[PDB]
């Protein structure tokens, strides 16, 4: 499969491009080539501060006729100082606006955690801890039930959301539409097994985050973990005939998720597109399922006394 089905009958395209840190001087471009090579699906966020410079390459790409809007996967994701109700539809067509695009294809709530409203993308106390917003996640998902019924985005979904997280949105008395999806972070060293499981018998589809142990997080040193250089998937990689970011791709193909792998570099957004045409054995799959270390880039540390810090849980 290219795509997989959500439950509002629309269908996702499995392999899209990230934009976290591809920097207004280069994301252009690089939204251009993902879209020559067969990119269907761009994963973006008001708090990427790159979305004019994505929706420059869009617009450019469907005006020349290289795609159809219909054939395009957009998302992007509610900021956390937008939980309040009445100020997540103005995100979301400030979002929009960026973009120049009319609807967004999926709109996810990007954490569960609200912070104050205002200016900073990170109020911070004097303990280093976020200033949050006295907002909740039942209300903050009726807002977005809100721009579906408005015709603003087709689907909406949540993102960094633990399994009782989203329970409590399943259970929501008087729910108008189920979360399409949930974003997670999702690799061979953080491979959420419990919870891929748990969203999958909802119907609620994974996507994969920062599959390739994003590298390029801030201040990461050379000794920390790297999926890119762990010798034992570069042999995976090597029987292959492939490269090391062609498996780590693959492998999340096939549980079934979606994944989004980011590059602002030409040749590789190319060969990272040349992984439908090889598969990851059943040793190699439960061989990379064994490299589980909860390790997560995404830790969200300023947040853990937020009362909807999502990872003080199992899953
Ligand atoms: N929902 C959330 O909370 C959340 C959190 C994290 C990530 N995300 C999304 O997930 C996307 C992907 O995760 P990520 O950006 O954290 O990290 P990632 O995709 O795991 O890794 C990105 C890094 O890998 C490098 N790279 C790409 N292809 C490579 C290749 N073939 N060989 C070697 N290095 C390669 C990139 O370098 P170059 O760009 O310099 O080529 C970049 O530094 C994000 O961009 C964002 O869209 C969402
Ligand atoms: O969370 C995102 O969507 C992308 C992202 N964003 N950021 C930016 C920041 N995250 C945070 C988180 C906190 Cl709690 C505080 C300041 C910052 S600045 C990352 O550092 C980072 N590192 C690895 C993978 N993805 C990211």
């Amino acid at each position: 499969a290219s795509r997989l089905l959500l439950n509002n009958g629309a269908k996702m395209p499995i392999l899209g491009l990230g934009t976290w840190k591809s920097p207004p001087g280069q994301v252009t471009e690089a939204v251009k080539v993902a879209i020559d090579v067969g990119y269907r699906h761009i994963d973006c966020a008001h708090v990427y501060q790159n979305e004019n410079e994505v929706g420059v390459a869009i617009q450019e790409k469907l005006r020349e006729q290289v795609v159809k809007r219909e054939e395009l996967f957009i998302v992007s994701k509610l900021w956390c100082t937008y939980h309040e109700k009445g100020l997540v539809k103005g995100a979301c067509q400030k979002t929009l606006s960026d973009l120049k695009l009319d609807y967004l294809d999926l709109y996810l709530i990007h954490w569960p955690t609200g912070f104050k409203p205002g200016k900073e993308f990170f109020p911070l106390d004097e303990s280093g801890n976020v200033v949050p917003s006295d907002t909740n996640i039942l209300d903050t998902w009726a807002a977005m039930e809100e721009l579906v019924d408005e015709g603003l985005v087709k689907a909406i979904g949540i993102s960094n959301f633990n399994h009782l997280q989203v329970e409590m949105i399943l259970n929501k008395p008087g729910l108008k539409y189920k979360p399409a999806v949930n974003q997670i972070e999702c690799h061979p060293y953080l491979t959420q097994e419990k919870l891929i499981q748990y969203c999958q018998s909802k119907g609620i589809v994974v996507t994969a985050y920062s599959p390739l142990g994003s590298p390029d997080r801030p201040w990461a040193k050379p000794e920390d973990p790297s999926l890119l250089e762990d010798p034992r998937i570069k042999a995976i990689a090597a029987k292959h005939n492939k490269t090391t970011a062609q498996v780590l791709i693959r492998f999340p193909m096939q549980r079934n998720l979606v994944v989004i792998p980011k590059s602002v570099t030409p040749e590789r957004i190319a060969e990272n597109f040349k992984v439908f045409d090889f598969e990851l054995s059943s040793q190699d799959m439960t061989t990379l399922l064994s490299y589980n270390r909860n390790w997560r880039v995404c830790a969200l540390l300023s947040c853990t006394s937020h009362k909807d810090y999502p990872f003080h849980e199992e899953f």
